[PDB]
């Protein structure tokens, strides 16, 4: 990844070990769950393609998740190539060619290439767009490792309360269908299926109950 | 988080792995201890509001608490923009404009106009408004994950005074109260709550006795 | 290996312990996985011939798997003499000489013949060469653990499509079939040895059948 | 702490959390011995009080040593704000006012007070200060947590003279008598409690007694 | 060891503690094996003699190893003296004497002249002397603990070729003889030490078969 | 400990939390043995007498041995300042007054003073007298922990030449009486204690026999 020097100028510089072995920890130990995408993101800040390629074929186990990310990080390269063709002929002597999604996804280009590409005037964020592409095929590793649906939730007559709503929040965040259609689900289907005494004392609040003394409500 | 750069000119570094890792395993192991408050409050020191965002999605279950947490940021936001209006027009060519509460939030706030807001002269305290709101958050938090009321603290016939008096102080530090009502609850329940055979103990010394002669009196 | 210093000239640098360590703990915590030609593809990055064979000779055990890796680095160069001849005699100062198989495989030259290897114009990729040789062996020795082959796959009756293609595609990872080959097994072998019931259900969903849609298809 | 810029200011520097980390690595594995005092004063040097008070805060359990060491605060700064007088009124431009106890304790202002403080001419240091008070707390901990006295250590029959000798010394590093005391006890107690077999060895070395001479008496 | 510092003016660096503690954990855990000779060259790239001198001291236990290491550094010693002689007289005031034979071993030669010797021009080759001298003992310890020779490596009935080839290339690696004597070695044991039945499965191959054939051949 | 700067000057720096750490773990693991000083004398590279007596003071247990090491530096101490008599009177604009002989140790000295000391013109070395000190009294240290005398050795009938000369030069080491009476017992008591048989196979060489062929006749 690019880092900056003392006078503001930046270089390539190798990925660290640490990185790697945290990438790859954090994947084993928690395995695919809504928590992996801001750590993905957080990690790999500024990453050249190569590096983001090396975190993706580093990840042992799992290999239909990868393919999935692969296939993902595949119809995006060839959306950008039919949104974006390139020109033919000579290139300009200031300019360097501008990447194909192929090479967008930095398949068969050179580190050289890329680094010369993010130090650029004007800089042309390729690794950006790659990791954007990455996210959204995360999202939709999660989005399919998601246990069950979100109708299916029905509290039972002895599962507390924070159980009932942990595990509606786990799976809501791993729908991931929209937001206003999340803020609509926390109002109706969140008290449509609560314990009949803990429900009757949340409707004893209305509509207008907020989730803090929804839960204080059944507390204690 | 930004940090004093050699010389004297602040630039925004990212948040470092490691402090990622730290604070996942400290919330891993630790749960919600009365202590996450500080170490949390000591691991962000000058963040910008997204890497608060970030460590506060970089969390592994309890998402009830999250929610909660989430809601009282909005709340809070909400109050905020209640009492500080926001004037509407074009902004000042060198000055930045004040921000709302979905400014402070990092929910429609660029990282460019943060650094700005925290950079500026005069600055604009949005990284401490956020770490207050997400502490009030974080204190509702604990104080819910309370196992019992610090009413019900009894100590057993035969249980030291020691494990007796760590577990109420515990408790006592998790419970929420004024100053002045912890004053006057160590010096009514502390003693009377007490093992009949060191609360003799206790009662001989005297009422205003501090916690030293107590401890040192049942000692054994 | 070779660091390039900003705005200067490459200063070489040695190998890091924690490089090494990580080395031989991926190696002796995974045994040979296919993820350990990636992971030392990453570790090694800009490294001389030297740095190889230290990295080469940090593993412990596998002695097998190692003398077939310098079985292949030595094939590999004697194809490299055999279809370069090597000139001698009197050289031009300024200039290095031709590189032989044996020095560009390092066990006959030295660190300043591969720095000067690496630094001439144009330059000579003498790094890039060797870990070629070293990333077709690693693939010969990949290919030789593997337990089964790729065409006797079959679904159990109890274990679940995920638990299948996963395997499925470990196996395909494996295998030593050219990409033009191996396109066509996972388009035909993956839902011909499936079970019947999402056999049929993959049957009517019918071509075009991607990864995606034929996990959201035998769910359940 | 407040890290000494090489040619320059001393700039103000948050506390690391790898400091925090070890500090409560060791208050959890050693839970209170003597030598935690002595790692204490080194993890924590030239640091704020808001950096001791974080420092105090991540301690987790053993609340009831806490609450001691927050009372031997409070004696501390009511023993300061008696017998230092209060000036106020108004101030001198660049000239800070006069620290109170509750306020050199730190809980009753902020950072920047602390800092101007501990950077005036001549410097006020509110850390030292501090810093002393949690020792002396430390120390009453410490104390109350020695379980046998040092009036009370007897040698075994066949526990030999080195066991003896430890014990010895750690129950008086954990003693609270003042240090002519404590090397009247170090002098006469330790060649009066041992067994009596060494104990007429060492009546034989006679006086001048001297801890090396002692263990190469003993032996065998 | 001393470092190419910016720039380029070589400074003295000390040892690193985690270098160090690297060292004792590999002379902790793998002991003496032919991966420690690697493992040492790579720890201590250009470091001064004082600093081999160190990473030998710190060494805790196998005292016979250590002895034998000095004892061929003193014969080496005793060598170079034989074969370059030091002539005596007042040294010139800008080059540096000719080290003797105990000047490389760093017993009688202060740091300084160490350094003097590395980092004049020309540089003298000390550290790398030392380390050839090194290299050799830890050749002569290795080759000491092998537990049995390469004669008596023989497959058991049901032993499978692979257990068999790595236990026989380990002790032949570990074993010291020319490159030259081991090609006949190999060719003359490894198939007739093999099982009845593999034998005559190599045996079919062929005498010049390639390990990869010979394992494929009895694979499973 | 003191660390050089870009422009060549040094300042104090504080005492790294590791490098307590692994002090403090390689003492209690290792407890006391001859590769515990090397240890020490890299950890502790330019550390003020500050830091040492933190290093000492943080040694939890072995409680007598710190005390052997504490009256060996109060010697020390005394015969320094016997040696070197401070003078009275007004110091001059340009100097420092010198230490005493208990501020060598750091006992009654702020480290303002001793960083004034070490970074004079010219440089005091406190830091290098107290570390030479500290590294006599861990001598004495590892005497006094030397398990058994170097007389008492005798190869037991069973017991291999290997483990007996490992325990030999375990406590010739831990001795440290002299080196040319090291330089004789090695002649003598190593060849006088052998087993009848492996005795005269050693007999049968001659007293010019070295080590290695000394090991390799009883070897086998």
């Amino acid at each position: 990844p690019i880092v900056q020097n003392i006078q503001g100028q930046m270089v390539h510089q190798a990925i660290s070990p640490r990185t790697l072995n945290a990438w790859v920890k954090v994947v084993e130990e928690k395995a695919f769950s809504p928590e992996v995408i801001p750590m993905f993101s957080a990690l790999s800040e500024g990453a050249t393609p190569q590096d983001l390629n090396t975190m993706l074929n580093t990840v042992g186990g799992h290999q239909a998740a990868m393919q999935m990310l692969k296939e993902t990080i595949n119809e995006e390269a060839a959306e950008w190539d039919r949104v974006h063709p390139v020109h033919a002929g000579p290139i300009a002597p200031g300019q360097m060619r501008e990447p194909r999604g192929s090479d967008i996804a930095g398949t068969t280009s050179t580190l050289q290439e890329q680094i010369g590409w993010m130090t650029n005037n004007p800089p042309i964020p390729v690794g950006e767009i790659y990791k954007r592409w990455i996210i959204l095929g995360l999202n939709k590793i999660v989005r399919m490792y998601s246990p069950t649906s979100i109708l299916d939730i029905r509290q039972g007559p002895k599962e507390p309360f924070r159980d009932y709503v942990d595990r509606f929040y786990k799976t809501l965040r791993a729908e991931q269908a929209s937001q206003e259609v999340k803020n609509w689900m926390t109002e109706t289907l969140l008290v449509q299926n609560a314990n009949p005494d803990c429900k009757t004392i949340l409707k004893a609040l209305g509509p207008a109950a907020t989730l803090e003394e929804m839960m204080t409500a059944c507390q204690g």
